[PDB]
Parts: structure tokens; sequence; C-alpha cells
């Protein structure tokens, strides 16, 4: 299925995904397109902040869903 | 009067709006324009996080001010 | 030596540094380039918000390190 991530460069994003896939494997995809470090990145959905162990499914996040992809912020 | 909201990717949109007018209405014109679900959007103003009840003379937002709309983080 | 700080938009600049320049140096580097005030400044490496009087090196920020600009938040 596809998902849309929406980048803070004005990019639209086009991924393939499963439900079944984590965060994680979302933001290896993200790497791929786009460059940047996995543990740079943060995904959004709907204002809720995306862990990387959880799947889309566990989110219920559904086919032509849009994410934003903001920088991950840590603390210390 | 006018303001100026930059989004995410630096996009600027201007709006006609009134000293009285609450940043939820703010919010509204920036769904109507947008399509954005206000319940999604979140407005800085020089640093600071405004409230959906509060106006703009509230927060001593006057003509040709700036703001940021950014997303609305919430738990879950 | 060179580091790379990101604006709010993505756009790249490229900055002369030295390990011992302080956040509050790099931000006037910032400042000379893209007429950003520092105090509207907020700097982030490794998800850390970087504070104005600690180094680069304080940080372990070496050569050809990315930084990030992010829209500097305050409360009330
Ligand atoms: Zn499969
Ligand atoms: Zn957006
Ligand atoms: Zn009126
Ligand atoms: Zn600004
Ligand atoms: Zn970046
Ligand atoms: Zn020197």
């Amino acid at each position: 299925m596809q998902i849309f991530v929406k980048t803070l460069t004005g990019k639209t994003i086009t991924l393939e995904v499963e439900p079944s896939d984590t965060i994680e494997n979302v933001k290896a995809k993200i790497q791929d397109k786009e460059g940047i470090p996995p543990d740079q990145q943060r995904l959004i959905f709907a204002g809720k902040q995306l862990e990387d162990g959880r799947t889309l499914s566990d989110y219920n996040i559904q086919k032509e869903s849009t994410l934003h992809l903001v920088l991950r912020l840590r603390g210390g």
C-alpha cells in the first residue's frame, strides 16, 4: 500500500509499505529515498509521535495516510 | 488587517484578520484556505504557543506580524 | 574545520569554525550569512538543544558535522 511523508524541505514522498511494517522499517525507507539517518528522524501521524518498534497497524495507519517527518529531539 | 503565516515548508499565507479575532478563528481561516483541520494546527508567535480561545490582541499580534504554523503535537 | 547547518526549511549553510567556538559564535556566523538574529536561533545536534555558552568540542561536534536550526520555542 502507499503512504505519503511530508518533509520540511517541501517534499511529499510516496512510500510502499504494509500494515505490519514497523516505524523502524519506514525510517529505513526514508533513509533510502532521502538520505536522512533514521536516528535523526521523527514521524508524526495526526499529532502523535510514532515509536520505532510499533507498526503502522498499531497506529491504524491505512492506505494513503500522510505522515510528517520532523527532526527527532532527545533531551540531554 | 493582514498577518502572515509561515508553514513548515516556509510558504507564506497572507490572512485578513482583526485584533479581536480568536486563534480558533485564525485556524478556521487556514482550514478554509488550506484544508488543514484546526485540530492539527498549532500557531506560534515569537516562540509562544497560541491558545485557541485567546485573541490576536491578547498576544500583542499587530498588523503585518508573522506567525508560524506547526504541528499540534499530542499524546497517544 | 567546516561544519554544516540546515535552516528551518532545509537549506545547507557551510561554516568555518574551530572546536573551541562557542555556540554563541556559531549563531553569530549564522547571522552574518543568513541574517537571523541570534536570539531567534535554536541549534540541535544529535537531537540535543545546544547552549550558547558551551563549545563545539563540549558537544563532540567534529569536522563535517551537521547541525539543524529549529524554531525557537518559549513559555508564556
Ligand atoms: Zn509482506
Ligand atoms: Zn504539513
Ligand atoms: Zn469584523
Ligand atoms: Zn520565523
Ligand atoms: Zn534535516
Ligand atoms: Zn582562532
